[PDB]
């Protein structure tokens, strides 16, 4: 035993895999009775401060919660700043999409309804499948996390409880129409800054085992030593033992991580294709009011800053001092903040995550349920298949949509936990597979000299030169081709920096050669005013560019010579974590109730 504080330990190869903390009878009740109970709940009831708390509330997916601690566990306290550092390009990239929107297309459901107007019917059945696999890729990975934690809390069957979720966000869906409302997006976002705080303030305020941040210091500090012997019965391969590899001094307190480092960039790339190419976005932009509320959009995304940040920075730097024997495989499955939350309140922190988990999982892959609907009712349906028929009809074809793609992903999350897939490589694979068509798209709405042929090319080319690059630097540097050696961060950097640039280069170079100007005079009619969205405009790419450069850029530059965190500048850091986490809360649970 070579700690006294974690001797019953003793080493695992892993925390989990037997005596489940909770009965199967909780988890049977959890993923079929939440939506149908929420359903039940937002019928019982009948500004720039009920703007922040809708942008908040769509933006945390099941991996906010399991990834960013994931990627706190490795590399120390650079993870869930790189992971949160993705905050501010979101809400220019939305702010700047909305604008154009309301200016150039007013009339328009569908993101794919704007590209059969500009260009033809064949670059239109292109990114109707480019746009079609973001939907499988982002909703494949909210059933992937959510029927790992509640097999290993409860006990319930993977494969049973993979096709049960998508039954409980149907229900969810369909009760309460197939639209969103200010009320139920308010009390999602309430929930979700209440369990924050709780975990927040229970890891460096009031637990008898870590109570305060000069204890997480001390105790790792200890993990990382040179004279630690953990070869064969001491340790396992992926237990993390001592020295960090890639880190300054193999120390977990440093600013100065090449592995963390390099998943910044992943993380930016595939952040961009998830605003772009995915139509969920789109639906919620189209059915925004930027002239009216445009400083909402800041507020909401200085405040969703906080919640990958704090949490990732308890939960995850909480399970490194407390010596829990996590292993690799569990790590990526999305594990580690269940394992924290049974070591420090058992049987009663694990029922707060889940909750928290549940009301992300519920409340995001219902805006997908009508993201996939709406992009065949419109686009499938009122095209190709039958475009005379207007009445009663466009309702039953979109809310028989939804319950074939609930089953569709239910059937598909079955066949991917029998392989072995796990957030963690869906998550890193997504942008070598979409990043193709985030150009081609930007080029669509921000320039007037882009063409069909080139948007053709530069879309179905970048796919094949990104998976080639993917599927050979691994092959090449690590002898073979698994899912072991393809989610290494050598192989994916590789595939999502070809996949994104050299679909925007062929399409770029393509354009300037022949162009087609574009006055937008046809995708401005499908089915005063301008001074407010030239104003609006102005201000957002003006105030969302000084907060992007002073936290993405300035913020981790001035962290370097910092060297190993020292005692004293560990608890600046823990107290910046508390403090956005806390002045974040009273924001979102009390402004939009400043209306009296
Ligand atoms: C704005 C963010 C999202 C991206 C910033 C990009 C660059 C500023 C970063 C990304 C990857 C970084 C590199 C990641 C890994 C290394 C290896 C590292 O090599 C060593 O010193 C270790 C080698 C050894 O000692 O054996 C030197 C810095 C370098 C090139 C880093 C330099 C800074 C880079 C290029
Ligand atoms: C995990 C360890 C053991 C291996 C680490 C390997 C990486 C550090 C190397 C291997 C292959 C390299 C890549 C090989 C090819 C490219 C493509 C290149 O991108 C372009 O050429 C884009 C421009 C265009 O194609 O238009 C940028 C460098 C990059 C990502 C290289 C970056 C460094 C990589 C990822
Ligand atoms: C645009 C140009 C003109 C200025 C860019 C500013 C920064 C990007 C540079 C300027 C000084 C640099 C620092 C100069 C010295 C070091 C010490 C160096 O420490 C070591 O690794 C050596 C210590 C040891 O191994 O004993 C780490 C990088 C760091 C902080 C450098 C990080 C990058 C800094 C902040
Ligand atoms: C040559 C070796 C043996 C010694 C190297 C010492 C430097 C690495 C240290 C010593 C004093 C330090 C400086 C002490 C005070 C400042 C002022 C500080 O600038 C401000 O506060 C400007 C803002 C304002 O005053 O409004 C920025 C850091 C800096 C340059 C420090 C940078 C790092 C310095 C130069
Ligand atoms: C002692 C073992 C090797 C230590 C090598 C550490 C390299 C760290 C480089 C990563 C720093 C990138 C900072 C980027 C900030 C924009
Ligand atoms: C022991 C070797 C340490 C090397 C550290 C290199 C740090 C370079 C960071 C510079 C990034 C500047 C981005 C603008």
């Amino acid at each position: 035993p070579p700690f006294d504080f974690s001797t019953k330990y003793y080493r695992q190869s892993s925390f989990f895999g037997g005596t489940t903390v909770l009965d199967q009878g909780v988890g049977y009740a959890v993923i079929l009775g939440f939506g149908a109970f929420f359903a039940v709940f937002t019928s019982f009831l009948v500004k720039t401060g009920l703007i922040a708390s809708v942008i908040v509330s769509q933006w945390t997916w099941a991996a906010t919660i399991l990834q960013s601690s994931n990627v706190a566990w490795q590399y120390g306290v650079s993870g869930p700043f790189w992971y949160a550092s993705g905050a501010t390009i979101q809400v220019l990239l939305f702010g700047v999409m909305a604008i154009e929107i309301k200016r150039k297309a007013p009339n328009a459901h569908t993101v794919c309804e704007i590209v059969k107007a500009r260009w033809g019917t064949a670059t239109h059945i292109v990114f109707l499948v480019f746009c079609l696999a973001t939907n499988v890729v982002v909703t494949a990975m909210l059933l992937l996390g959510g029927s790992a934690v509640v097999n290993a809390l409860t006990g319930v069957n993977l494969y049973a409880a993979s096709f049960l979720i998508p039954l409980g966000v149907v229900v969810y869906t369909l009760a309460g129409g197939l639209k969103a409302t200010f009320l139920a997006s308010y009390v999602h976002s309430v929930i979700v800054h209440v369990a924050l705080v709780v975990f927040v303030f229970l890891v460096y305020t009031s637990s008898k085992e870590l109570g305060s941040p000069s204890v997480v210091y001390d105790r790792l500090k200890d993990m990382v030593a040179k004279s630690r012997s953990c070869t064969e019965p001491l340790s396992h391969h992926g237990q993390a033992c001592g020295p960090v590899d890639g880190n300054f001094r193999g120390s977990y307190l440093t600013m100065l991580s090449s592995g963390g480092a390099v998943f910044g960039l992943i993380n930016i790339v595939g952040n961009f294709g998830t605003v772009f190419v995915d139509n969920g976005y789109w639906v919620s932009a189209i059915a925004a009011r930027p002239s009216s509320t445009h400083k909402g959009y800041l507020l909401g995304g200085l405040v969703w800053f906080a919640v990958p940040f704090s949490l990732a920075t308890s939960l995850g730097l909480g399970a490194l001092a407390l010596d829990l024997p996590i292993s690799k495989d569990e790590a990526d499955r999305g594990l580690v903040p269940p394992a924290t939350a049974i070591a420090l309140m058992g049987k009663s922190g694990s029922l707060l995550l889940l909750t928290m988990l549940f009301m992300a999982v519920t409340s995001a892959g219902s805006s997908e349920l009508i993201a996939v609907s709406s992009l065949f009712t419109y686009d499938i349906y009122r095209t190709y298949i039958n475009p005379r028929a207007t009445g009663r009809q466009i309702l039953k074809i979109s809310r028989c949509a939804v319950l074939g793609f609930g089953c569709f992903m239910g059937i598909l999350a079955v066949v991917l936990n029998k392989a072995g897939v796990s957030l963690g490589w869906m998550y890193l694979a997504m942008g070598v597979l979409i990043g193709s068509a985030v150009i081609p798209i930007a080029f669509m709405l921000l320039w007037s000299k882009a063409n069909a042929f080139g948007a053709i090319l530069g879309a179905t080319s970048g796919c094949v030169f990104g998976i080639i690059t993917w599927l050979t630097t691994a092959k090449t540097q690590y002898g073979r081709v698994d899912l072991d050696s393809t989610g290494k961060n050598g192989p994916m950097l590789a595939g999502n920096l070809v996949a994104i640039l050299t679909g925007g280069l062929i399409h770029a170079v393509c354009s300037l050669v022949r162009p087609q100007n574009y006055d937008w005079s046809t995708t401005r009619e499908i089915k005063l005013r301008e001074e407010k969205l030239r104003r609006a405009k102005a201000w957002i790419v003006k105030w969302g560019l000084v907060f992007t450069i002073l936290i993405v850029v300035i913020w981790p530059v001035l962290s370097l010579p910092a060297r190993v965190f020292s005692r004293g500048y560990f608890w600046f850091w823990a107290i910046v974590a508390i403090a956005w986490g806390t002045i974040g809360s009273i924001v979102i649970i009390g402004l939009p109730l400043v209306e009296s």
